[PDB]
């Protein structure tokens, strides 16, 4: 099972939870004035029960509504402006859910094509999203869960196979989305 702390995002406005032994990246180096980003500081020796490893990051992003009115639409559009970042051209969902009709959706995406047409040069990276419409405040809040595979993971993963720590992040995913609260609405504009 998990085990994540309440933690504090946009100065107290917002909260949701992270796993133990994540850093608040900004107590180290300068990070965009709508992001929270979180990565996993764990010592290799240390091991929770969380199912994770010692190398995902998550990072909070408060975003314009995008003009899409479908949930699955939006999440899409945010979707590919995170993998468009990695030159994929081509991305799948391992999985997809809708939490909440028209506000809330979650899914595992990865990435199947890309610009250079080498989609085993490197190292499979799997990548967790989720989109929280708040429509009052005009504002889509994408939390996306970044994690790179091993070497197993990623057999697993294009034998169609969803590695354990996926679902794991998945469920960590799902879980900063029940949790997310809009403390102080003041925050937006």
């Amino acid at each position: 099972s998990m085990n994540n702390k309440e933690v504090e995002l946009y100065g107290g406005a917002i909260t949701t939870v992270v796993p133990p032994g994540f850093i608040d990246a900004s107590t180290l180096r300068e990070v965009p004035d709508t992001q929270e980003v979180y990565v996993n500081s764990r010592r290799d020796e240390e091991e929770f029960e969380d199912g994770l490893a010692t190398n995902e990051s998550i990072i909070v992003d408060l975003l314009e509504t995008v003009d899409k009115s479908d949930l699955k639409e939006a999440w899409q559009f945010h979707v590919e402006d995170l993998t468009e970042l990695n030159g994929t051209t081509k991305w799948e969902a391992l999985q997809e859910d809708t939490v909440q009709q028209g506000t809330k959706f979650t899914g595992l995406v990865m990435e199947v094509a890309n610009k250079w047409g080498k989609p085993d040069l490197a190292q499979t990276v799997v990548i967790g999203v989720a989109l929280i419409r708040l429509t009052q405040f005009d504002t889509d809040v994408v939390i996306s869960i970044n994690v790179p595979l091993t070497k197993e993971e990623a057999s697993q993963a294009s034998n169609k196979e969803l590695p354990a720590r996926c679902h794991a992040v998945y469920q960590l995913l799902q879980e900063m989305v029940r949790k997310f609260h809009v403390v102080d609405t003041s925050l937006f504009a």
